[PDB]
RNA sequence: UUUUUUUUUUUUUUUUUUUUUUUUUUUUUUUUUUUUUU
RNA sequence: UUUUUUUUUUUUUUUUUUUUUUUUUUUUUUUUUUUUUU
């Protein structure tokens, strides 16, 4: 049944919206300045680390950082007549913790953190993606497209998961592995049989990823090193570079500013008694009649950057860039020439030069997000024998194999998947390829 | 964190203040004495043999040079009347070892040891340059500007291979090579162990140097090279002329005459309470009230000791004229014309001739030092995404950009890898004398203490020369 | 040459005489209690807790065992009108090093130690040797013949290495396979750095104490294992069982009480001038006239025990008993049927019961101890093939086999090995076997 | 060290008399009433109930047994003008937690936990053993003798475990067996891995219990079995008679009663200072001074009941009746002719035919009680060497005992491993019931501390019987 | 002519055992009573 | 119809580099002086 699963994540937005209500009560902030993604960024990383449990648990026991008791950062941003001033107003996370405990009736409410958590996750990807740690590591810098969910820790549970990347898992491993060859670390002791627990635990998880049978015997094999060296880094790399064309069937969770689900609650539309979803309409129609506002430099246009916006908010940084453009309506500028910087303000940018504006999150289409892979799959000792395979499954693969057969996308009017639209695309070679 | 790193600067400089007041005090010598810059070369050359533990037990082993158990030189010049004297007064190292340990609080402050010989470092290179040892292992002489640091020993730690030179760890290399050449030095002993360990410390110092990743690759293969021979030899010449204008990130450490810490000490300027920094404004004001005495030739003018002072106190003897007249406001005269000579007095020189005068300092302008280079190196392979996720559920291709995914995979024999002078020769035709660096930065004023505003320079005077030998 | 080392081992002992005779004139000890085994004893292990720098480092951070600052035990034993007295008498370690100092003429006398330490070796292993540890790493009780130098710790140096036996150096490098098995000791830090340098300083001890080639092989090629697991403890063994034949060449380091130097030094005995040795006549013919006192229990008697205080001092309880016999004069009782116990009092043990005795010492002959092995073995990819050698050189071996060709016994009156008598025993099976 | 094992035991018993006094001071009764053992033994099974967190957790979520919240029992004895009445006072787990929790500096006091599930183990074994659960498992009733511990369960931790019967683990292990045969409960999951992990918890309980390597091999072999079903019943059956001769090294717990330990703590014999021991002289001397009021039938002598209770508190109820009369210096009367019943009151009996008396402890000697066997197993394989080491260098033989050196090497394939019963059976035909045990140590008098002198008695005493059940 | 290195708790009651040795929970039992009965 | 674990120091000045980064000793040199001379 999916009733409960819709009842079930309604009452949760509705939780959250309840608790931006109460938080713009609390701030004593103008309707102006509950519409503002900066403050609802800062509000949810204070919400991230009043549950950082483990983190708290590590902070408690190292005093340092100067004041840093309980309360970290904080820079609300509040307007005079017009201008724009920051506040570095600090809050203890006791306080909030109890206010969610009452916001959620009685519950931890840990799903929606998941959800909130996975959003920042959506929005580093949309805006920076390292190449840092992957030459850190020294894999090379042409796999920035499995960099999905990269800023997300462990802490997340099974519906986090299912969001992080193959590259993002690749890269925890990698980590895991340098550190125990470094020292001697996978010793009979506790710690030895924990990390080899989330060693398992993350490669059932890839191996759930993954769709044709070929990579999934090679993760197979690959467990069967009880000691991580050398080879096997390559031989993950192998599979990494494999997963670049038969990639994992990684799913796309759509999640909203902290503000719309606010708005949303507010003027009454309980989501309980109608029903909610996270892949089909629903957060399409939310954003039809949403009204956001967005601080931006005096250099910076406000045209990329609802388009960026719209990126981190449906996750879609990592697609082509016609697609989006068709669901947009309007065209969407790559990477490459966006006369834009990150959405986050440094904490030393003045405040004279800042001016804020509205936000176009309009789309003309609506699409179905599923977490499968292309057509083209379906169409289609060791590891290197695998890798044989692999090569061979690489040469068969073309640019031209079309993916998604069956399914269209949509208008806004319908609401029960009725008739699609086939779009068709002959614009030569505008460049698929956000990056580069 | 910055807060610590000033507190130990600060501390350290304090401790090295309060080490000149008591030689001060135990020396007897008055106000304008303890105002020369002769004194206190004399004594940090004492400082620097008195830690040179490793040339403490060469000469222990070694009496020789008559009488030299434990002191050397220590000529201090003293005032009678208006009239110069110099005293060939000796000091042993060991008390001063001690009165060091009381100066840092029982510690043995060798970080201070390491900006007290990059100082002399930095006089050295300001004063005088060796084409000398450049020609004895027969590089020429057009490369006289990457001798920075040339005089600092080995001994110095991570912050002393800082500062050192691309060319000086160049002369460094091959004066083992050379060495490696002449005997059979590399056996599989403890010394060639030892002088192998060395030689990588040094080339990942060198590869940590440089910016491009061209350079840091043929540096990793000269590595490769188990027996360092003849070719080598040119190679890392070719890397010296290619680092002539793909530059390495060497630092300019900001140090200051002996004196100078001194008298602000003195004065109760405490620099752990209001912290210090080595590359801020600080040795900038800290010489905005401070005065110094020198000793001058009857020929020499002391309108060029100043500035040649100023070039070795902020190591700007390698930067352009041009920069450097407008940080002073006052033009810099280049060492082709300068009718003066080394600081340093000659043991053989007369005293009725020496005259003693005060040196200006006062900068009107001043600026950050960054350990950074130019910009003219960012024209090669860019980067880009590969491929492609599907985030809708839309019948769509996917775009793979396959050439580059058999080159990622391929499975071949690679021919050889020995071509990289060739895109050292195509970005050296790339290079222009034109492109203009440091976007972003400017000049600044000296009444600003946190970097607001800066204002622009914009030299349109010919070629009045941006080359300060020759 | 012969005899530089001749004065140097001269000049030692008469430091450790001198030392001795400094010792009975500051504890105003009676002529009589100057020639007692035990006082010697206990003073000896005073010396080795003074010079166990190792231990008193470690000690000095671990301040336990109640009263333990820098003093031990100490039971001394007096006389008064024939009964007896021990007295815990606490001496710091402190005094007694500048004792030394002062004693060898400001030098430390490191090897003295040595010679000492090898000394209480020697009648530990002639008292009592350890099944218990031999079982504890498994290994059968067997092989009790090769417990030689057991109690010897590492601190010792090369004079001190020669003398350990085969056995002890396979049970010292089986506690360090079971430490590094335990956990994963062999990291890339300092400690695994110097357990490695250790190991393969007691392995070349090891490939020099051996005489056949294929047991060197064998033990260069046990080396080639960067991480001893499982494999190498059996091949260890074998090496073990193997040395239970193919004896290596181990040193048999003549040492004497504590006493009889101390005697021999102040009657005016230099030995710096007429030279001394420790492997010819010397530590016979000072024993020719040295006088000895011991404690003995009501129940024990002295005709064992000055045969086993023989068997500490010349290191022959592990040889045959025939051959030591022949050497007495007189029968020597195996351990099988001793009435005599240990030779050191058990701290709760009365003193109305305990009673004084002389020793003998007289032995009718004396011969060469060298460090050589059975002229037996001059007549004749993994370990296993070396295994094989093995057995057929074991089965190549017979227990008829005469060694020692060429050397014999020899008379006291005889001073520079002049001319032998050799020796012959038809008495049956009196059993050449001291344990069991 | 043992001095600080002695700290520890005092503080403990001393935390366990101060609870016991509090206890005298909440119940309001009288000084009489605390010296009755059913006040204890009843309080004392309130609290195994409330720290039986197992059975906690397992009756939170079973609600029977109608009024069970969280209060069971408490039938308490008291006194109206020398006649008794019980009240069945129902307490509830929680505030007796807390009041351990005051009770032992913040502790939870688990050891004192075992010390007294044990002692109510001891008193059980002294009034009742079960034949019938005995031959439930088809067991003969001959082996009474090692129900030791029986009642204990699986909570008790190490020190519960040492003084646990050999008999009593192998009822345990073939309650498992017997379970696991039934149904096929050794799956690969969760509970058949914790099943498996307590049997070998059990297991090598047993081959520690054991003394002589034979039935410590078996024990060994018999774990081989990875699916335990009928062979192994009789294997351990075998192993259990085996052990009716050759006896497993178990230890005995002097406990006292509950009064004891607090009338000694209220008279200010702190146990920490002193020092305690539970094997040493402590128990005996405590109870040279200790009066205890006990209850008893109309027809129940106090005679036989004096004895018993002896019996309860050293656990003696296993050993020969002779040694017992002689440190007791009266005759121990066996069970065969005991004219008394259990100790405990059944909940229907009635109140005005019951009597309180005074109970006799005192004995006119000590001995210490090891957790050692007795002396009849050591006739089998000797040690000795087998090679020999040249100290002298003589011309002679190297004896070398040639057919163990090959019995060592070998080199083929052994026949099989089951045989150990024939070894069992040699042993016992080789067993006597004449062999002495014990040689070395005697019976102390009690005016002697440190173990001096003892003396060593004799029985000529016919066949008075040595057999405390039938 | 062959050599003083230190890493988290051991040992002289004694001669071949013993360990300074430890709070885990899985579907219904038991105090009318002492060797049967379900 | 698929889920909140914690182990010794990191990060919001910024968008693809830079590191919170460090006292080793091997057979004869150098302050008459500034680019030669041995």
């Amino acid at each position: 049944n999916a009733t409960e699963i819709r009842a079930s994540v309604g009452k949760m937005i509705d939780g959250i919206g309840r608790f931006y209500i109460q938080m713009c009560t609390e701030l004593k902030l103008s309707d102006y300045e509950g519409r503002l993604i900066q403050n609802s960024l800062t509000i949810e990383r204070m919400v991230l680390s009043a549950f950082d449990e483990r983190r708290n648990k590590y902070l408690e026991e190292h005093p340092s950082a100067g004041k840093d008791p309980k309360k970290t950062g904080g820079p609300i941003y509040r307007r005079v007549d017009g201008k724009w001033r920051r506040e570095l107003i600090l809050y203890d996370k006791e306080e909030i913790r109890r206010i969610w405990r009452q916001a959620n009736n009685g519950d931890d409410a840990t799903a929606g953190l998941t959800h909130m958590m996975i959003w920042h996750s959506n929005l580093n990807d949309a805006t920076y993606q390292r190449t840092r740690a992957l030459v850190r590591t020294g894999m090379d810098p042409r796999m920035c497209s499995l960099m999905q969910g990269s800023t997300l820790p462990r802490r997340s549970g099974a519906a986090g998961a299912a969001v992080k990347g193959v590259g993002t898992m690749v890269m925890e491993l990698i980590r895991m592995i340098k550190r125990g060859i470094n020292d001697r670390n996978f010793w009979r002791g506790e710690n030895g049989r924990r990390t080899r627990i989330a060693y398992e635990r993350m490669c059932n998880i890839l191996k759930g990823k993954f769709q044709t049978a070929a990579q999934r015997t090679m993760v197979d094999q690959v467990r069967e090193s009880r000691n991580p060296g050398n080879a096997e880094f390559e031989d993950l790399i192998f599979l990494a570079r494999s997963a670049l064309i038969l990639r994992g069937s990684v799913a796309h969770k759509s999640c909203l500013p902290a503000c719309v689900y606010g708005s949303a609650v507010a003027s009454g539309y309980d989501f309980e008694r109608e029903g909610y979803s996270l892949v089909g309409i629903d957060p399409f129609r939310l954003l039809q009649n949403s009204q956001v506002y967005s601080l931006i430099r005096p250099n910076e246009n406000p045209a990329h950057k609802s388009q960026l916006v719209w990126m981190a908010c449906h996750s879609a940084a990592f697609e082509d860039l016609r697609v989006s453009s068709f669901i947009r309506g309007t065209k969407v500028v790559p990477r490459g020439k966006l006369s834009t910087r990150g959405v986050q303000i440094a904490s030393n940018e003045n405040m004279e030069t800042m001016e804020s504006s509205t936000l176009e999150l309009r789309s003309r289409y609506w699409a179905i997000r599923t977490r499968s892979g292309g057509n083209t799959n379906q169409q289609r000792g060791r590891t290197s024998d695998m890798r044989t395979e692999i090569i061979r499954l690489m040469e068969s693969a073309r640019p031209e194999d079309v993916s998604f057969q069956g399914r269209g996308v949509f208008e806004l009017s319908d609401e029960k998947a009725t008739s699609p639209i086939v779009p068709s695309f002959d614009m030569s070679n505008e460049g698929s390829y956000f990056f580069g």
